């Protein structure tokens, strides 16, 4: 099962020929790709709103219009998929999606209402492909550069009827049904914390500060509670390095940082006439970022490393979360950077995935967001910046879908790519929900 | 080779799997769609500035967000394409392309400055995949709702430093060296005529007014001179219908407007606070479009079957031209109307093709553009508009990517899908001159 090595335009792209991409006919390696075979394990990657613009202006910015991105634009069997939400008090779609109802989507296989967490319109619970496999006897892993009750990664071991449930204190006023004293499963940190996935790692050192309000582990921080239940405390690269085992009685968590971590890029925030009135930007990285610190690919690896000593097999969660915040951020360099830094982790799984020859290999997004590529001279209402590319020329990105201090998602329908057994579910058009029956039925989980 | 029969949302989208568009593993239909064996015919449908997100909008106004297009979304085959133009002064890629370098690239397979016609940046010619097409005895036809001196259809058949060089008045003041008193190849139009394609259909009557400044046909005007020529003039349905044969020796030409052929359906302009401030639209039938007036699904249905009693085989280019100006214009009806319009042909097409068995269909855009869809109460700085779906209910367009009274096109990567014998070469990541290459082997044209 081929992996596209090399897509990039081929020659002078100036001369005929020259921007192709394609050097021969693709039928015999389409044929190649197929493969109905069981999946023995699922990386599920995704980019928080990756959208085809997001795709594009990254590709443009470091690779160049004719370049080629080695891990996320390498896998073959790609499509488009929906990702529409409902509205909680009528049932119909909700044409632009939060990420807590998409996340839910694609892990429960069930729609639901924006800021909804494993429940669906009537606030009922689900299982999630996460607490499934486990109950299968695979192992499991969840890792994010966001904090880690964020809704992508709080999705798959968290089922509270609002996403902002964090901890203790806000889950008894937001989600007073969930709150533990008052006799519900508990809020998104604590259901992590019982989940007990082998692999946990990203941000949100900050609610683990928290304490129980009940329960066994009542009046004891929830780093005390994961310490003194078993788990494999980490928070810097080093230590996350040393480790290695990690499993249902020694689960690994590592909190890498009080909330999101730190972003890869630095570059000013979009302004208005940005293009026009101030000169081109080139992104410069950010001196914060740490070898301390590490990094989605370094943090993706060793989450397979360590998952794969499970002979039944695994799924792994691996996200890109700051595209998604850099974006309502309006800051070009920031949406980039991450978009980039995604690329490496996808690499680092195909890499994997090539060798092992039973891996589904999966790289998405939850929804779109607010950036478009728009001319240089383009004379614009909202947020604009121009970039000087790799190519040695500018390129203008604009934001301009809100008057609000963040860019808003939206609805367009976006790229689903794939590689491995089962990754012929992913072409052509399909629901996000179809995405958690094609893991279900690929891990031949019953 | 199978054509998705069915991908709406398989049931109660508030359900368990309600909302999956699949039914089954696709591996196996998969299997059965990938074939090198040759085209016969090929058949390529565009949809001027149809990026994901104008697929995405129709889709939800028209059927639903669960629903699915016959026509668009049944093609099995999916992937992203590229579409950057190039600079002509420095020959670095140009982020944002006009419709005039990007019909030249799939037509000629090289990549040119925008505004450009059938010539490189260096105002060299190329063949055009339709001249190349005749060449090998095959019949060609070129079908659009634009007028047919505009970019997308202009550039099969015309080679012109600048798009606007329409016909002989504007050709001497705008391409100098293309004028035919200077001695240059002529303008679009008299190029059109002298390209003489079977079967030619669209709206554009008005420039055929003109008289032609030098040469044989010399002060008479060109609808003279196709006459004149041995060229079958229509101008209306029932007078198209007549038609019973279309070639080189009896070539048929029908200008249906004096511009572009009249939208399909009707609503107001987007507007600042549109969704807030206006109640929702409902858009309605233009009660101008007329039964005289022949439909997109009508042009293409008379065209195959008129170009489809050549033996040889058959190439024809089929464009959904108003898309791109309703966008442009920020009007969601018009902008909704052509894309339904365009999902027409397409099933006429697939239908052929299917029974036919050796046509490879392909359905694409040239470029993005502005359209999002954004939540139901966002405070945007562009234009905006609420519509009621046909989901009963509430979806909001927003348009916000310009100051001037045009919305500009945007860079984004968009979807390509294809059906038949050599559809593989349009799954993954590829350049838009790479569909140049891929028809041009699938016709195995030398
Ligand atoms: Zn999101
Ligand atoms: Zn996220
Ligand atoms: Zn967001
Ligand atoms: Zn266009
Ligand atoms: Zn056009
Ligand atoms: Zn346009």
């Amino acid at each position: 099962m081929p992996v596209l090595e090399n897509r990039a335009a081929q020659g002078d792209i100036t001369a005929p020929g020259g921007a192709r991409r394609l050097t021969g006919d693709q039928t015999a390696a389409l044929r190649d790709s197929l493969s109905d075979k069981p999946a023995k394990n699922i990386i599920l990657l995704i980019g928080d709103g990756m959208g085809d613009s997001e795709i594009t202006a990254a590709r443009n910015y470091a690779e160049g219009a004719g370049g080629f991105f080695k891990g996320i634009d390498a896998l073959p069997l790609t499509g488009q998929y929906t990702h529409y939400a409902l509205n909680k008090k009528t049932g119909k779609p909700d044409y632009v999606t939060d990420s807590a109802a998409s996340a839910t989507a694609w892990s429960t296989g069930v729609k639901t209402y924006n800021g909804a967490l494993g429940v669906d319109i009537h606030e009922k619970d689900h299982p999630t492909i996460l607490e499934m496999a486990k109950a299968a006897g695979l192992a499991t892993g969840n890792v994010s550069t966001a904090e880690l009750q964020d809704a992508t990664p709080a999705a798959l071991v968290a089922h509270v009827t609002s996403r902002k449930c964090y901890g203790p204190s806000a889950t008894s006023e937001k989600c007073p049904g969930n709150a533990l004293e008052k006799g519900g499963k508990g809020s998104i940190t604590e259901q992590l914390l019982n989940a007990r996935a082998d692999v946990t790692l990203g941000g949100g050192a900050k609610t683990f500060a928290e304490t129980a309000t009940a329960g066994e582990w009542q009046g004891k921080t929830l780093r005390e509670q994961a310490q003194a239940r078993g788990y494999q405390l980490v928070s810097d690269a080093a230590s996350l390095n040393s480790v290695t085992e990690a499993n249902q009685q020694k689960p690994l968590l590592g909190l890498f940082a009080d909330g999101n971590m730190p972003v890869r890029w630095l570059g000013p925030k979009a302004t208005y006439h940005g293009n026009i009135d101030k000169p081109a930007v080139t992104c410069t990285p950010n001196p914060q970022r740490n070898d301390s610190v590490p990094t989605l690919a370094q943090m993706t690896d060793k989450a397979i490393e360590l998952l794969s000593k499970n002979e039944k097999g695994f799924f792994l969660q691996v996200e890109g979360a700051s595209i998604d915040h850099q974006d309502h951020a309006a800051n070009p360099c920031g949406q980039i950077g991450e978009t980039v830094d995604l690329d490496e982790a996808v690499q680092r799984a195909l890499e994997f995935a090539k060798k092992e020859g039973n891996t589904l290999v999966i790289v998405t997004a939850d929804h779109a967001h607010a950036s478009q590529i728009v001319a240089p001279d383009t004379k614009a209402p909202g947020l604009t910046q121009a970039l000087n590319t790799k190519d040695g020329a500018v390129m203008v990105m604009s934001y301009g879908n809100s008057e609000e201090d963040s860019q808003e998602h939206t609805g367009s329908q976006l790229r689903i790519a794939a590689y491995g057994p089962h990754a012929a579910n992913v072409v052509g058009l399909t629901d996000q929900t179809d995405l958690f029956y094609t893991m279900k039925a690929a891990l031949g989980l019953k």
